């Protein structure tokens, strides 16, 4: 059977500071949430089932596949991770109780999950929906076990990046060894004439032309992500090493991006270069070619300038 209210309150949610990681933001590693449990042997037997959905969570922080339900050595509950990532806009845990060898009335205890919370990122269905998870500042925190809801509130960070100039992103997504990168052109107040957006990759990175998104949004979120992605006229180009688009007319208000799934697999680290053109309407064109070097764990520890770690 199916059993419901095993997680029974939420008790902590808190930041655990890397050397590599400065800012509390809410995709930045690695939040930890602290959830209480309990189980009771009169309505719950070895075998029965229960969820737990993690609304806005991108993903677990561990290798593992599991997690116990654990108290004073003894595992009740076996809950295996299913990441939200690119398929969902939330994750989950799929939980079963185990049979143990000396019989209990009632047990009950913490479980510690290391996740990151998913607050925008490329022009997904996914990522565009969760754009609007959270705000700067104080918030509250909600999972489900059945119809019921735990809470608790975090205080997020906002970006310490001005919202005006270009914007990247990276993020590991790690269930298909891929990882997704993001540009979001300059702001041009008063709307676009043209401009040219894009990357290309080199160091051990390719680009999956199968998985790109290239949309305008009507401004970004607090942490510069788009939260749309209209239509627009451009012409692109994708190959392993390049995504490049030109584009004409975008609107007051809009910001043009591109994004894409990029392969970096045995490597610390990739580099990707990215044109930046871009005229504002009335305005003359502004060429500013950067390049940055993106490292999946550091590893130097915590540099600046060029060097940036993924999330």
């Amino acid at each position: 059977k199916t059993i419901t209210g095993v997680f029974n309150s939420f008790d902590s949610l808190t930041w655990t500071r890397s050397v590599e990681y400065v800012y509390k933001g809410p995709e930045t590693p690695t939040w930890n949430a602290v959830l209480g449990w309990s189980l009771n042997s009169t309505t719950a037997d070895p075998g029965d089932t229960f969820t737990l959905i993690l609304p806005c969570v991108f993903k677990f922080i561990t290798t593992q596949t599991s997690v116990d339900l654990t108290a004073d050595g003894v595992s009740y509950a076996t809950c295996d991770f299913n990441a939200g990532e690119e398929f969902t806009t939330f994750s989950s845990l799929s939980c079963t109780v185990n049979s143990v060898s000396v019989s209990y009335a009632r047990v009950s205890g913490t479980v510690k999950l290391p996740i990151t919370f998913n607050v925008g990122g490329t022009g997904s269905s996914v990522d565009l929906a969760d754009s609007k998870c959270f705000t700067a500042g104080k918030n509250t925190v909600t999972f489900m076990d059945g119809d019921t809801k735990i809470s608790t509130t975090v205080d997020f960070d906002a970006s310490p990046v001005s919202p005006s100039g270009y914007i990247t992103s990276s993020r590991i997504i790690p269930s298909l060894n891929k990882l997704s990168s993001l540009f979001v052109v300059p702001q041009c107040e008063n709307g676009y004439t043209s401009g040219i957006m894009g990357f290309v990759a080199s160091n051990g990175a390719t680009i999956d032309c199968s998985n790109v998104n290239i949309g305008i949004s009507k401004g970004l979120n607090d942490w510069n992500f788009p939260v749309s992605s209209e239509s627009f006229s451009y012409t692109k180009t994708c190959t392993s090493t390049s995504i490049t688009v030109e584009f004409q007319n975008v609107p007051a208000g809009y910001r043009p991006f591109v994004d894409a799934y990029i392969s970096a697999e045995n490597i610390d680290k990739y580099t990707l270069t990215y044109a930046n053109e871009y005229t504002c309407e009335n305005g003359n064109t502004v060429v500013d070619p950067f390049t940055l070097t993106w490292w999946w764990y550091k590893n130097s520890e915590a540099d600046s300038d060029g060097d940036v770690i993924v999330v």
